[PDB]
């Protein structure tokens, strides 16, 4: 049972700008996704301060980076608050309509694409490097769902049949054929050290083979 949705016109416009604009500094996608994961981990931490049972779905608060050269995927996993089905459909918990508006007024006033995260739509920087993005998520108040989009104006949502997650979000980047440098251990390490060195949660870079 797969539901197919149209992006709001402004989000489709943001996504086409990210895909079609010539912009070499693509590596900031990882900073933006790690920052999103950190924000989601902050939220479940804050909720657990007054209700410890919110961590019954998992006490550990962390971020994992999993490259897979055979599948040509880079997966960013966190054990944050996760997203309900409603949040997934509503632009993955973002204020994407007003954020895109603010972002594009900034771009014509001297900003560049690397500043996307200041406008709440940093998730969509995934399409700097990915031809398709899958988002698997589990929130304490909902079931496990899979969101997917290859851009082109539509996304799908289905109940996830895969591995149970407990709580949190998994962003699977199906990389473009010429963006496989982001599967290389030394390149990911360099980017994490450059842009994410002060994130307040353990970031574990998995190795392969
Ligand atoms: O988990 C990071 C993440 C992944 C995909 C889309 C948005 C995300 O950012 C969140 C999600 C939920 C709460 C707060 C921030």
């Amino acid at each position: 049972e797969v539901e197919t949705f149209a992006f709001q016109a402004e989000i489709a416009q943001l996504m086409s700008l990210i895909i079609n604009t010539f912009y070499s500094n693509k590596e900031i996608f990882l900073r933006e996704l790690i920052s999103n994961s950190s924000d989601a981990l902050d939220k479940i931490r804050y909720e657990s301060l007054t209700d410890p049972s919110k961590l019954d779905s998992g006490k550990e608060l962390h971020i994992n980076l999993i490259p897979n050269k055979q599948d040509r995927t880079l997966t960013i996993v966190d054990t944050g608050i996760g997203m309900t089905k409603a949040d997934l459909i509503n632009n993955l918990g973002t204020i994407a309509k007003s954020g895109t508006k603010a972002f594009m007024e900034a771009l014509q006033a001297g900003a560049d694409i690397s500043m996307i995260g200041q406008f709440g739509v940093g998730f969509y920087s995934a399409y700097l490097v990915a031809e398709k993005v899958t988002v698997i998520t589990k929130h304490n108040d909902d079931e496990q769902y899979a969101w997917e989009s290859s851009a082109g104006g539509s996304f799908t949502v289905r109940t996830d049949t895969g591995e149970p997650m407990g709580r949190g979000t998994k962003v699977i980047l199906h990389l473009k054929e010429d963006q496989t440098e982001y599967l290389e251990e030394r390149r990911i390490k360099e980017i994490v050290k450059k842009h994410s060195q002060f994130i307040g949660y353990p970031i574990t870079l998995f190795v392969e083979k």
